[PDB]
């Protein structure tokens, strides 16, 4: 019997270990492109030439 | 996706530690514009003519 109070008092603690890590805003994407940099580009080839 | 959205709220609020909330002052705008900034940008413009 001793068994079986620890077979449910495991059970319970297994579904109830739910948490610590929290997911708030979902992944999205940006739709500006974020590389090449056109102007900086533009910038150095004028500067290096 | 709205439910588990709605789902995913809720949750939110589950962990939320702070006591509840409380508004001091609600938002009023300043009748006075921040941007552009007048005076420098004349001085700016004078001081590099």
């Amino acid at each position: 019997l001793q068994l079986l109070n620890r077979q449910q008092e495991l059970n319970i603690a297994k579904s109830s270990a739910i948490g610590n890590v929290r997911i708030i805003d979902n992944a999205v994407t940006d739709p500006n492109p974020v590389r090449p940099k056109k102007t900086i580009i533009i910038v150095i080839g004028v500067v290096l030439g």
